[PDB]
């Protein structure tokens, strides 16, 4: 069996050079992001307001037209330049600093991974971006802060020509993925080093993704605990680094090198932010 002295060793070596990253929830657990599932926050008790009858139906389109505003409110809440990045977030920068980060998939629709300086070259938002949306009928394309300006102020944005309701491109159930995600396909074969964290491989295609890479990839799961596959049926080069997502992170971090490095940029990217 493998573990993290072994993985740090092999990208220390150059043996690994082509690593792909799966993010979910847990890496922007330290970031504040709060859940709407969990009470207590102020994202929880805004979403209460509105009666809603079951907590995905903020997803769905046909309740989306039958009533926006839980969906806004939660946009209006993630809208970016109200949540920093945190440290989990920016090794995966420094990863990509250091020529390594071949990829990087995440089901999180906060684009803390943007804001952590990593190139959208680089990214695949599975789940969907903010920082575009969509007249729901008259078509057009909308930067980010074209509504924003609405947002903040509560209010639900129209085209300037349509006036239907502009939409952030968050993908809501009955969609397809983001285009994008067709590298799904180069990126998983193209992987020698697979790196997942803050996810419960729960939603699809995640679950799935993680079976792509090829027989003799090991697979570095960081997590408060051993979830999917790697836990149903394990690959022996899978080597799982359970706790907290920092203690994992900055864990690895020393292991192989770069603590030092990594406080360097934490300091030039949160001075200006
Ligand atoms: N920040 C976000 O954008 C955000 C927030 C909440 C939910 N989501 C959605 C929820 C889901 C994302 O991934 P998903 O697999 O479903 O997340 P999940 O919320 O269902 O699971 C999170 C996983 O991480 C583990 N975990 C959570 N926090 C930590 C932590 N702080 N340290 C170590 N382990 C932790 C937890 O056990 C679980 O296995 C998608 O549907 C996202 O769109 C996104
Ligand atoms: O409860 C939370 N998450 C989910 C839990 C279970 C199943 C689906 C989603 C869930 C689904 N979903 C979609 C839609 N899906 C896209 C992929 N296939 C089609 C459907 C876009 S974002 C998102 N989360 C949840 C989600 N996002 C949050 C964001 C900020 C704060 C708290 C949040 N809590
Ligand atoms: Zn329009």
């Amino acid at each position: 069996k493998l573990s993290l002295q072994d993985v740090a060793e092999l990208i220390r070596a150059r043996a690994c050079q082509r690593v792909v990253v799966m993010v979910g929830a847990g890496i922007s657990t330290p970031s504040g992001i709060p859940d709407f599932r969990s009470p207590g926050s102020g994202l929880y008790s805004n979403l209460q307001q509105y009666d809603l009858p079951y907590p995905e139906a903020i997803f769905e389109l046909p309740f989306f037209f039958h009533n926006p505003k839980p969906f806004f409110t939660l946009a209006k809440e993630l809208y970016p330049g109200n949540y920093k990045p945190n440290v989990t977030h920016y090794f995966l920068r420094l990863l990509h600093d250091k020529g390594l980060l071949l990829r990087l998939y995440t089901q999180n629709i906060d684009g803390l991974e943007r804001v952590s300086g990593i190139p959208a070259s680089k990214l695949v938002e599975a789940h969907g971006t903010f920082a575009s949306a969509t007249c729901t009928v008259c078509q057009r394309p909308f930067p980010g802060e074209d509504i924003r300006a609405d947002v903040m102020a509560d209010r639900v944005p129209r085209c300037p020509v349509c006036t239907g309701v502009v939409k952030p491109d968050i993908v809501f159930f009955g969609e397809p993925l983001p285009q994008r995600f067709l590298l799904h396909v180069v990126d998983f074969p193209m992987a020698d080093l697979l790196l997942i964290l803050g996810t419960s491989l729960e939603v699809e295609p995640f679950a799935s993704l993680t079976e792509a890479v090829r027989s003799s990839v090991p697979r570095l799961l960081i997590n408060r605990d051993l979830v999917g596959p790697l836990a149903w049926h394990p690959r022996s080069r899978d080597v799982a680094q359970l706790g907290d997502v920092v203690h994992g992170v900055e864990s690895l971090v020393e292991l192989l090198g770069w603590t030092e490095e990594m406080r360097d940029l934490v300091q030039r990217e949160t001075g200006k932010l």
